[PDB]
């Protein structure tokens, strides 16, 4: 990392170009300059990068990333004089702390709300059971009454918690790992219900984050679920649009995860000093938040003075009485997983490629851990069993794979499993995503479990099935890397599995 400079990452749908200008003040003020960036993952690439000393030297991000972060060491602790701490909300500094340490400066805190076309829907529902029939009736002039991204499990989780879905049960003055809430009877309701409007056509799975802002922004459809962030936007638009508490699904509020938009900095950073000096004493003040809010807009802010001033706006009464009905979303490292395990299941659900309860076992199952996967695939009958994950029936394809992917059947309270191709694969995804491996050559592999390579248990990353001989020595004759993954396990590709 460059010495006596800043970079700093931040997300594309955040104020980067007003956080810039903060940054060309920092410059004429001290002569430091600082660059601004929004690479895509930002938040996946940080830790593969930071963990070889590179990346930016600030980072933001919701809070929820980075107890990650800070477990794996990434993170700079945080110590900002009382004087400092006491210009922000108590509760915000609570979303950066991490095993006693402050881990980031808490800039903002952010909920989803209900946004909607006055001219439109001039009173919009209250209760997400009236959508199926205004849809109805939009569709007969060519509209629709809702869109959003359900790309993303951050937009669909305030109606999957609302009628009794959770992540982790906080208890014993913690986040209980083991006690997750993703397959329970109000989880399934509220996926039922949004699988549901998906069937009678009220919705499409394929709707993102694109697609959903082009269309309220045009005038197409009656509402939207969306972030603070998204108003700039809709402000440029002919659009006179209103900002509402969400529905409540079977009388319950909906619960959005609430996110504090933080900046941690870089454990490698040789300019911690100017980063903090940055962070508390030009970024976190009224003109600084000023600068960052006009280019898109922050939500409700850490910084008392500022938010004071925001406060003034309904927009943001509204989107403080959906915080106040949501909940913090935990900073624990198991956070990524939950996240991953809820995103593969709404998508599935919402295609059909799985039922809502087959779906939300999986995730459940994800959720929690990833002992099964390990079971299954320990280093090296299937027919009739159920699927470890969904908990249905293999068929017998599936129980053929297992046993030609040299898997292990797995016990768990008495009963054994095997695993479908979906959730294997899917489970096998998240891997990939959640644990960037490091490229291994085959002699780094044998030293590593005093064996030599051909008597080696090296399974493709995609399919699970183990390499054969040749399928290994393809690694070594083509120079292709072996992949060191989590817990030293070693992944390659099958021949079949060579994509592109
Ligand atoms: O879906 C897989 C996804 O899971 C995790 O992403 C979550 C974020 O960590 C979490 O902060 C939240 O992201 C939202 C931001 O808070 C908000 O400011 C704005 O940017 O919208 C974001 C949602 O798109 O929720 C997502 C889950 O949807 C994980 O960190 C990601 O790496 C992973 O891709
Ligand atoms: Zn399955
Ligand atoms: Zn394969």
């Amino acid at each position: 990392i460059e010495e006596g400079k800043l970079v700093i990452w931040i997300n594309g749908d955040k104020g980067y170009n007003g956080l810039a200008e903060v940054g060309k003040k920092f410059e004429k003020d001290t002569g430091i300059k600082v660059t601004v960036e929004h690479p895509d993952k930002l938040e996946e690439k940080f830790p593969q990068v930071a963990a070889t000393g590179d990346g930016p030297d600030i980072i933001f991000w919701a809070h929820d990333r980075f107890g990650g972060y800070a477990q794996s060491g990434l993170l700079a602790e945080i110590t900002p004089a009382a004087a400092f701490q006491d210009k922000l909300y108590p509760f915000t500094w609570d979303a950066v702390r991490y095993n006693g340490k402050l881990i980031a400066y808490p800039i903002a805190v952010e909920a989803l709300s209900l946004i909607y076309n006055k001219d439109l829907l001039p009173n919009p529902p209250k209760t997400w059971e009236e959508i199926p029939a205004l849809d109805k009736e939009l569709k007969a002039k060519g509209k629709s009454a809702l869109m959003f991204n359900l790309q993303e499990p951050y937009f669909t989780w305030p109606l999957i918690a609302a009628d009794g879905g959770y992540a982790f049960k906080y208890e014993n003055g913690k986040y209980d790992i083991k006690d997750v809430g993703v397959d329970n009877a109000g989880a399934k309701a509220g996926l039922t219900f949004l699988v549901d409007l998906i069937k009678n056509k009220h919705m499409n799975a394929d709707t993102d984050y694109s697609i959903a802002e082009a269309a309220f922004n045009k005038g197409e459809t009656a509402m939207t679920i969306n972030g603070p962030w998204a108003w700039s936007n809709i402000d440029t638009s002919a659009v006179n649009y209103g900002v509402t508490v969400l529905p409540t699904f079977k009388g319950q509020p909906s619960k959005p995860f609430v996110g504090v938009l933080s900046a941690g900095i870089n454990a490698a950073s040789p300019n911690k000093e100017l980063a903090k000096e940055f962070l508390e004493n030009y970024l976190l003040t009224d003109e600084g938040l000023e600068a960052v809010n006009k280019d898109k807009p922050l939500g409700a802010v850490a910084l008392k003075s500022y938010e004071e001033e925001l406060a003034k706006d309904p927009r943001i009464a509204a989107t403080m009485e959906n915080a106040q009905k949501g909940e913090i979303m935990p900073n624990i490292p198991q956070m990524s997983a939950f996240w991953y395990a809820v995103r593969t299941a709404v998508i599935n659900a919402a295609s059909g490629r799985q039922t809502v309860d087959a779906a939300l076992a999986a995730a459940q199952t994800n959720a929690a851990a990833m002992d099964d996967l390990d079971a299954l695939l320990a280093d090296k009958p299937f027919s009739g069993l159920d699927c470890l994950w969904c908990r249905e029936p293999l068929t017998e394809v599936d129980a053929f794979r297992c046993m030609v992917k040299d898997f292990h059947v797995v016990i768990r309270e008495g009963c054994r499993y095997g695993a479908c191709t979906i959730c294997l694969e899917n489970c096998l995804a998240t891997e990939r995503r959640l644990w960037q491996g490091v490229p291994v050559t085959g002699e780094e592999a044998e030293l590593l479990h005093g064996k030599t390579l051909d008597r080696l248990c090296i399974r493709c990353c995609y399919c699970g099935g183990k390499l054969t001989k040749n399928e290994k020595h393809r690694h070594v004759l083509f120079n292709e890397p072996f992949c060191k993954t989590r817990a030293n396990i070693i992944r390659g590709r099958c021949y079949d599995c060579c994509r592109h």
